[PDB]
């Protein structure tokens, strides 16, 4: 019944080398809230991991954790830029998410615009498209689905909108399945393409099933910070108060005492004291 985070790690998944996305997630299993935190990858922060690691202990971008050192440089810099203790992990590559929305096979989506929806001419190795109209649709479809921008008047709104819908619509048939060998197939698919420690067994598939009608009443927010050019690069430096604000959001999902402005704990490069 204890309340607890999730860390989705999403490996090169977003929109130099990479765009990494990284997610927050609270869950309350009594009450099925749920809440999403987004942490913007150019927030610089100082690295967390093993003490082996070159990279540990020393400013980057959120964006450089999990290529520096993994899904442990990834989890500890959270951990340590939240302070919080993270409770479960997901890790997923774009390969793995086409193969995902293949394996619970595809996803139905309406182009409710007179063309296709393509992006071939503004990113030239993805070429798949999704005709007018209503379609079940297959994974390199769903990854131009969600990525295009230029062709919509509302932009990068109009495509965050179509990302939600798509990551909605798989985690709506993940949850709905309701025997082991079914979740089994879908891992088989995916394989080392996504990796947990989230335990999908004969026992927690009732629990997984509850959580079927949760996924309506998520509440979504966002950790940005203010944009500051370093070396040509984009960063953004949290305020102190954006960053407690955030934090206790989180720790209120969780149970767990809150920070005052005095005694606020981070790893983040705070805005306050760049300057």
């Amino acid at each position: 019944e204890k309340p607890f985070s999730i860390l989705l790690m999403g490996v090169d998944t977003g929109s130099e080398g990479n765009s990494d996305s990284m997610i927050l997630v609270t869950v309350n299993p009594k009450t099925k809230k749920t809440t999403m935190t987004s942490l913007e990858r150019d927030i610089l922060v100082k690295l967390s991991g093993s003490k082996t690691n070159d990279q540990t202990g020393y400013d980057a971008k959120l964006n450089a954790a999990y290529a520096a050192g993994g899904a442990k440089m990834a989890i500890m810099t959270v951990q340590d830029m939240l302070d919080i203790k993270i409770d479960k992990y997901v890790q997923i590559n774009m390969e793995g998410l086409v193969q995902l929305v293949d394996a619970v096979g595809g996803i139905t989506v309406t182009n409710h615009f007179d063309f296709p929806i393509s992006i071939e001419e503004h990113e030239p190795e993805f070429t798949a498209s999704v005709e007018p109209g209503t379609h079940k649709i297959n994974g390199e479809q769903a990854l131009v689905y969600s990525r295009m921008r230029y062709d919509d008047p509302d932009g990068d709104y109009g495509r965050q909108k179509r990302q939600r819908e798509v990551i909605s619509k798989v985690l709506k048939k993940i949850l709905a399945l309701d025997s082991v060998s079914k979740y089994r197939k879908i891992l088989s698919a995916v394989s080392k393409n996504m990796q947990t420690n989230i335990e999908i067994s004969s026992s927690t598939i009732p629990k997984l099933l509850g959580y079927s009608d949760a996924l309506k009443s998520i509440r979504t927010y966002q950790l940005k910070g203010e944009g500051t050019t370093i070396d040509g690069g984009s960063y953004q430096l949290v305020t102190s108060k954006e960053l407690l604000k955030a934090q206790n959001r989180i720790k209120g999902q969780l149970g767990l005492k809150k920070s005052t402005a005095e005694n606020l704990k981070t790893t983040a490069s705070l805005y306050e004291n760049f300057y």
